[PDB]
């Protein structure tokens, strides 16, 4: 029964940059940030409701664990610390509205999608900006 579970490798990235610029991100960083993105691997292992989600590069590894509904802790994509809360919007569709535990910035949020052709897509905003990253079964 095909679902979010598996192992995933990123085929596409549209608008990576864009996104840390956004997060005030510097332009080498920017530029290291991108190279590193096409290494992008996950791993999901989905059961109900619940998800265990490992995104890793070359170099860097981080696990989240989350109850569609219920509230957690994570980073957003520039690293700080806040809280996250994911709801279906259709069968195979999340999505993820973050709020900072501390500080100022841009508002945030992601959304994982199980396309009919066995894609997985990843959306992530910042603000106005909406970074797409296509991923295919390993
Ligand atoms: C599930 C998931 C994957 C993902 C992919 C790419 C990311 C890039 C950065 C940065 C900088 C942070 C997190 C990423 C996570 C996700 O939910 O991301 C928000």
């Amino acid at each position: 029964m095909p679902n979010f579970s598996g192992n995933w490798k990123i085929i596409r990235s549209e608008n990576f940059e864009e996104l840390l610029k956004v997060l005030g991100v510097n332009v080498m960083l920017r530029k290291i940030a991108v190279a590193a993105a096409s290494k992008y691997a996950v791993e999901i292992k989905q059961e109900g409701d619940t998800f265990y989600i490992k995104v890793s590069t070359t170099v860097y590894t981080t696990e989240i664990n989350f109850k569609v509904g219920e509230e957690f802790e994570e980073q957003t994509v520039d690293g700080r610390p806040c809280k996250s809360l994911v709801k279906w919007e259709s069968e195979n569709k999340m999505v993820c509205e973050q709020k900072l535990l501390k500080g100022e910035g841009p508002k945030t949020s992601w959304t994982k999608e199980l396309t009919n052709d066995g894609e997985l897509i990843l959306t992530m905003t910042a603000d106005d900006v909406v970074c797409t990253q296509v991923f295919v079964r390993e």
